[PDB]
């Protein structure tokens, strides 16, 4: 294929003459992206360049890290790839990758910024971020980040899952409080508290717990889920953090009704099982989506699981050459999947 050069956010993007009309549309991890109007097929794509992606090991393994994993994932709520290239000829040219998926022009911010949303609405939306997460968990892998930013949505409101999975001042508001307050364990279902954040800002158009920093968001996730038990102290190895949990004035939960005032009640029940201090408590993902709030959308044929995934390379240390040539040998291996993988139930 013929390539050609273009500057996109002041450097030199190098891609097949097949993607045409770039345009950027905004950083991602590791890399930014463009917008771009797929000339085999007619399908608007986005086209991601890793940003040094062979700098160091850090960056090489974590290069090697998002390709396995863009490589396995094949839900319709969840970021896959619909084509990987490198303008490198052989593998001691290659220095460039390019990852490309199907174009969703919004994320979940630019859906609830402007626009009241209805409690069905809400329901699609929060329906198909557990149907991803759903098979995301299956095969082991986290998102341990999720928030309305990492949620891509198109013109229609369909939605998929990104930068799952992948050892800048970020918002910590959606993150779960055994990540955010780095706890001793921890299982999928940090998500799950990601996902009642997420869902409790679309119902009341706020911020559930827009902390100043970690303490103030722990105090104001206190407030609303009452003063732990002695029990989850055992999670929190530093002496200081749990004493000053312990010294805090102890706190009543909150009944959700009383906060989610006007709510489906249904809406208020599900909540209430996604923001539990205790992970081990916690609804999971593939349990939420059989909850009644979800009714009208839910499908047991059409909410799959994942193929079993290999993830041994991360116990690894390789050679930076290593992990470039098993990269190599991925973008090399890749089959595009077919143009329509999907048939009237
Ligand atoms: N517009 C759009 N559409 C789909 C995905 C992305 C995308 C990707 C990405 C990942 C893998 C890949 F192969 C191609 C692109 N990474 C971050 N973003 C974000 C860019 C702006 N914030 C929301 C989406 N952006
Ligand atoms: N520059 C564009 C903007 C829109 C998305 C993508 C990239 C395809 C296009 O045809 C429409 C051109
Ligand atoms: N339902 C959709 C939403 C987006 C625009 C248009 C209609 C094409 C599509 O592939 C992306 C499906
Ligand atoms: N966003 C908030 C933060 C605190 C707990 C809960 C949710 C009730 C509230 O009044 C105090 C608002
Ligand atoms: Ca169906
Ligand atoms: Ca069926
Ligand atoms: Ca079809
Ligand atoms: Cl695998
Ligand atoms: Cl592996």
């Amino acid at each position: 294929p013929t390539f050609y050069r273009q500057e996109l956010n002041k450097t030199i993007w190098e891609v097949p003459e097949r993607y045409q009309n770039l345009s950027p549309v905004g950083s991602g991890a590791y890399g930014s992206v463009c917008a771009a109007f797929d000339t085999k097929t007619g399908h608007r794509v986005a086209v991601k360049k890793l940003s040094r992606p062979f700098q160091s090991i850090i960056h090489a393994k974590r290069t090697y890290r998002e390709l396995r994993l863009l490589k396995h994932m094949k839900h319709e709520n969840v970021i896959g790839l619909l084509d990987v290239f490198t303008p490198a000829r052989s593998l001691e040219e290659f220095n460039d990758v390019y990852l490309v998926t199907h174009l969703m022009g919004a994320d979940l911010n630019n859906i609830v910024k402007c626009q009241k949303l209805t409690d069905d609405h809400v329901q699609f939306l929060i329906y198909q971020i557990l149907r991803g997460l759903k098979y995301i968990h299956s095969a082991d892998i986290i998102h341990r980040d999720l928030k309305p930013s990492n949620l891509a949505v198109n013109e229609d409101s369909e939605l998929k899952i990104l930068d799952f999975g992948l050892r800048y001042v970020a918002t910590r508001w959606y993150r779960a409080p055994e990540i955010m307050l780095n706890w001793m364990h921890y299982n999928q279902t940090v998500d799950i508290w990601s996902v009642g954040c997420i869902m409790a800002e679309l119902l009341t158009g706020r911020t559930l717990f827009p902390g100043t920093d970690h303490i103030d968001q722990l105090k104001l996730i206190l407030r609303l889920v009452g003063t732990p038990g002695a029990e989850l102290l055992k999670k929190i190895s530093s002496e200081s953090a749990r004493n000053y949990i312990q010294s805090l004035a102890q706190m009543p939960k909150m009944n959700f009704a009383n906060v989610f005032i006007g709510a489906n009640p249904l809406a208020v029940d599900l909540l209430e099982k996604m923001l539990v201090l205790d992970s081990d408590k916690r609804i999971t993902a593939a349990q939420a989506l059989a909850h009644a709030y979800f009714a009208q959308y839910h499908d047991p044929d059409d909410e799959p699981v994942a193929d079993p995934y290999d993830q041994s390379f991360e116990s690894r240390d390789l050679l930076i050459d290593e992990w470039k040539s098993l990269t190599y040998d991925e973008v090399i291996s890749f089959v595009p999947p077919p143009l329509d993988q999907e048939e009237m139930e």
